[PDB]
């Protein structure tokens, strides 16, 4: 039932935006004024607590279409949360808290959003999420976990494939609290839909097994938009999809013509917006005291009550159900169990040589009951990654009969990017959730646009990427990766692993768990690799150390991965000719990077060659060594041994170039690579 | 009509493929052995030319899922093609003619395939630039062209989001030459399809504007294959999907196993599958000789003859219309038009400053109407990247009134990476097709699994990649790119052209165009850059030059696109305190890389401090510069010159580190960075 001040909210929200775009002459104006109706009516309907957008069951909201942020930041100064005026009045200003697109890192923005396509696959992994919460912790009596995901999408998010993946996969896993509303206006940059997405998105999405309901009045109908999300919360095994037509730049002078997309509106446009919505059209940034008055009592009010409720049966819920109450107070506290460290595996020389791959298998059958918050999967790769452990029961709609929702293992199917979007909405959940999806190293490629948001955001997912080089094989240069980490390893915030043995795996997994921020790739090997006398965990936690050490070195050896031990055997190689050969391993460049430069220069010091030694892109390894050994050209299909040879990759192939290094330096005085002038 | 020699046919194909994948001990044994029937009937009906595999209006056929090459291979020796048993008997071994997938590189493989979603995908591009040279060259009495594109998916490709972007394109463009048949086995890596897998294809299929046909008994209804395809072959204006049933591993024991995916079949298994289909199981690579004369009768013979009529009507064609003819004839011929380069823009310092976003504008027009060849398009951002000329019409069906099929200009959507695809495809037609597409080079990430394959195909495809740095302003973090170029530097063959001014742009065009075998990718400012004094399309043209040149140098300053007028700017701020920096250029790693030792050395030499000046990632630059100032981390959401100033990119800001490199190095002795010891 709406009244006057329902539609007095809608033009003060139509209003701010409009002024807010305009203050800063730049932004997007379009979808905020069409969108208005649905946000009011949505978020009047929420259940959230402005003033802790952190409690865990909080119904969820995704602006997938970030570029109208102008709304979103509008919706969360009007309902209580921590956004002034004048944030708002500095809106695309530098070092403001109201940039151009949305930020994980402000209160109530729930992931970053910009990349179309993005938003809407997040929400689908906090749904996931969602669902595993209540399966593991609702009790009866305790109803712990229930909150909804809504997503706001426009025409730019259906159409990028990302989106296709993550809805495929969230029809088959039956997400019925995942509520998307669609802005159906007709229009992206280039122009009308028409020019090049014709296709029928609502008989698409009946394919992936979504409800869609339809608004033909966004522009208008209240009560109707009102009643397609209420009927949207019956749709129990269904996600819903509801087609709402709206006209872009609703008010505006042109409205329904891109040029309302993105940019601000002319000022006399501006002024008669005001004046057909009775607002002084010389006045800014008005909010009318009734509109703070409505949000107080029918949002933020009644959310505080409910996050009260909502605590005194947690309290009950830890006295009735002591160990299950812990683990949740502990996840939702945000720390691992105690000393969990303690289940790593450690190995000596001693023991047999294991392709990293299978090494990684180890420690997740290791953790898994350590970890209750630990969520694998892989993108139908399970045999090839390893990521599944024994006992793991997957994560399956109960009427599958393969699995139920409280399932810890994920089949994403062949969607490598929306596995990527996916993890960083489960991340993005809170309760501690551990997100990690295997995938071979060369198609995580196919992710990069999630990837760099894990990144851009601080969410600590974990990718497990096996079949790392060219000692793959036989599959040839379409799957051997090349340029993979180098790509990686310049993008900021990132850990990009490549454990050598055992001992290097169990730091590469320490140190991507207990990450907060910072999220994780570990590329494995397919191939069988020795265990190295010298490793360990404690000091491959460091990011790089001195394997192997001699007095007054002639040449200092650097390896990742698989070539640390083809390095130590052409240390030996070289031993023999009388050339010391110290063996550093550099299992991560940013965990190295973030250590003090006095470490960093015990490990690659002045005065002494640096080689690198990698099977990938050299482009790289300017930052630590002197000179390189790597490949800068695509692989061969061949077998793996041959392969290695054929690129020079064999001991005394390494130890003829480390003679060469020294020769060509031997009189002048080095610098090590570390040191910067400014 | 089939008989007891199209069943013997295809025992052969399945027998094959099968003794391939035994040979090699490594492969994929189960779509050859389901798929073997399709193939038989599907190329039994094409119109090629075994003898020229080249021939512009051959049928063409690809294989998205390129994991099943045995069966690709399989034919092509079966058919006639330049493939030997010996051949056959060297699968997936090093250096042989036949690697563990198709790479484009051999004749009668279309395109290099193994990421999936990738061969559907430039399928769609083939049947576009079909549709295209139809529209140009075919007169009353002379079709031309007129040829089909048919293709081969599983599960996986259609579980792609790439292949939903190109999909839903396809459908929109209404390309009813294109034919896909579709492997509907219920089967993926991980186990069966109900897993991950369960939307319908078909209506989803329908929902993009496509027609699907069904064929419920793909193991052996030859006559039901043949009817789908004909059918197919009559929706003029839909494209088409045969949703075709069949047992992955057919024949096997292990027959509809998810085991028989992608490991050779046991020995005995092997057995009584040659036993089966009345072959000696004790003999391999068998092909009996009525199966030689009858590919030869029906499809190498009709091929030639086929080939025969074609140019017979060509050379009529030449006679009848001499300007077309000319240019048919000149395109077929790989060459560009004699002398266009002469339409290339040319600048001096005395010009306005423009950004080399508008600069490139500028190219477009003048050389459109020199190039037929040239087709562009934008992924919704034509206003943006200032991708269309002006007198361009859109390639659109007829029944659109916005264009059709002889347009030159593609409105691609929100699908960047259908369009990375797209793009190789239309360039992987021939006719020296010359496809460039745009999007904000931040963005170009999102297709990296096309522009990978672009580099290892060798397909010379141009991205118009815009809005290259924190110069893009206001939008923010999650746009402005920071590892982008680092990344695809570091992957081999791919120009990385940032042209500083007019003069770079030209080059920077001139070197892509003219490129045969390499891709390429134009990062473009969206901010005014000035005209250098110093710059030309030929120095330009060499990927790197000295721009300002002093006599003994105290440094040099190395800079791409917007940092050289900066460092030309410090440079000055330098000579004021009597320092003499040289300033060089770098346009492009690649072409500089390509140059003679000695003239990269005589750019960058030794005994100079080099700095490096980028607003990017700082990781790539040790192959040239001694110290760099770079970008390691992200952005910020403000006026671009604001966030210059923040990140330190300031005249004086430049030359304060510049002073600070030479103080740091004054006394030491330098070498180049371009040497290297092995
Ligand atoms: C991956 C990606 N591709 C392209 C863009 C550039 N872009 C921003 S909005 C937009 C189109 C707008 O489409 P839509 O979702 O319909 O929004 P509307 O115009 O309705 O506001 C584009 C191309 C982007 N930010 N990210
Ligand atoms: C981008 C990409 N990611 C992952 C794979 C690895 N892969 C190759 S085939 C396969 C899927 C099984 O495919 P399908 O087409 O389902 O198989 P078929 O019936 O022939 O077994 C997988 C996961 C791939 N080829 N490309
Ligand atoms: O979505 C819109 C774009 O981010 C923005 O409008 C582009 O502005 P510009 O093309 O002037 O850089
Ligand atoms: O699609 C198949 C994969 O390329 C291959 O079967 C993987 O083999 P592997 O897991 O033994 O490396
Ligand atoms: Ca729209
Ligand atoms: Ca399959």
């Amino acid at each position: 039932q709406f009244t006057d001040i329902d539609k007095l909210a809608v033009s003060t929200i139509r209003i701010l935006a409009v002024d807010t775009v305009s203050k800063a002459n730049s932004g997007h104006p379009g979808a905020p004024l069409g969108m208005a109706p649905a946000a009011h009516v949505l978020w009047s309907q929420m259940r959230m607590n402005p003033t802790n957008p952190d409690w865990i069951n909080r119904d969820r909201f995704v602006l997938s279409n970030g570029h109208a942020v102008a709304l979103l930041y509008s919706m969360l100064h009007l309902t209580g949360y921590d956004l002034s005026i004048e944030d708002l009045k500095q809106f695309r200003q530098l070092g403001s808290r109201t940039p151009g697109h949305p930020e994980f890192e402000l209160p109530g923005v729930e992931v970053t959003t910009g990349p179309l396509g993005q938003g809407i696959s997040n929400a689908v992994g906090m749904a996931m999420a969602q669902a595993n919460l209540a399966a593991t912790y609702n009790k009866p009596g305790f109803t712990l976990s229930d909150n909804y995901t809504y997503v706001f999408l426009g025409d730019g998010c259906l159409q990028e494939g990302i989106s296709s993946e993550a809805s495929s996969l969230a029809g088959h896993l039956k997400l019925g609290n995942l509520i998307a509303i669609y802005d159906d206006n007709k229009i992206t940059i280039d122009g009308a839909t028409s020019i090049s997405f014709d296709e029928d998105v609502a008989k698409r999405y009946e394919a992936y097994g979504w409800e869609v309901l339809y608004v033909e009045n966004g522009n208008e109908d209240l009560a109707g938009i009102a009643k397609a999300i209420a009927q949207a919360k019956l749709s129990k095994d269904k996600p819903t999809l509801i087609k709402m037509t709206t006209t872009i730049g609703y008010g505006s002078l042109h409205a329904g013509s891109h040029s309302v997309h993105g940019a601000p509106l002319k000022a006399d446009d501006v002024k008669q917006l005001k004046s057909k919505f009775g607002f002084n059209p010389d006045k800014s940034f008005v909010v009318p005291q009734e509109v703070y008055d409505h949000y107080q009592k029918t949002i933020l009010k009644p959310g505080v009550e409910a996050n009260n409720k909502w605590n005194k049966l947690f309290s009950e819920y830890q006295k009735k159900f002591p160990e299950l109450g812990a683990e949740l107070a502990r996840r939702l506290s945000g720390q691992l169990p105690a000393n969990w460290e303690s289940k790593l595996p450690t190995y000596t020389a001693k023991d047999s040589a294991v392709a990293t791959r299978k090494l990684s298998e180890t420690v997740l059958e290791d953790v898994y009951n350590q970890l209750p918050e630990l969520i694998g999967g892989s993108a139908d790769l399970t045999p090839s990654n390893l990521t599944r452990w024994k006992e793991a029961l997957d994560f399956q709609p109960p009427s599958s009969g393969s699995g139920n929702y409280s399932g810890r293992y994920i089949r994403y199917g062949i969607r490598e990017h929306a596995m990527g979007a996916i993890m960083n909405g489960i991340s993005a959940f809170g309760a501690n959730y551990k997100p990690y999806g295997g995938t071979f190293l060369n198609f995580v490629s196919y992710a990069a646009g999630a990837v760099r948001l894990s990144a851009l955001s601080g969410h600590p997912v974990i990718w497990v990427a096996t079949h790392d080089s060219i000692g793959v094989g036989e599959d040839g240069p379409t799957h051997q990766p090349i340029e993979t980490l180098a790509h990686f390893r310049s993008l900021p915030n990132i850990q990009v692993w490549r454990p050598a043995d055992g001992n290097e795996v169990s730091a590469a997994y320490k140190n991507s768990l207990e990450s907060k921020h910072t999220p994780s790739i570990i590329a494995l090997s397919r191939q069988n690799l020795p265990q190295l006398e010298g490793s360990s965990i404690e000091s491959a936690s460091k990011g790089g150390y001195v394997l192997q050490d001699v007095a007054n070195p002639d040449i200092i050896l650097v390896a990742t991965g698989s070539e640390v031990s083809l390095s130590v055997e052409a240390a030996k190689t070289l031993a023999a000719k009388n050339i010391k050969a110290r063996v550093v391993s550099l299992p991560d460049f940013f965990t190295f990077d973030k250590q003090p430069l006095e470490y960093r220069l015990s490990v690659l010091p002045d005065n002494v060659p640096i080689m690198s030694v990698e099977v990938l892109a050299t482009t790289c390894w300017g930052k630590y060594a002197h000179q390189s050994f790597g490949i800068d050209r695509f692989g061969a299909s061949g077998k793996a041994p041959e392969v290695f040879k054929f690129f020079g990759f064999t001991p005394e192939g390494v130890a003829e170039r480390a003679q060469k290094t020294i020769a060509f330096y031997k009189g002048d005085k080095l610098i090590s690579p570390l040191k910067k002038a400014f």
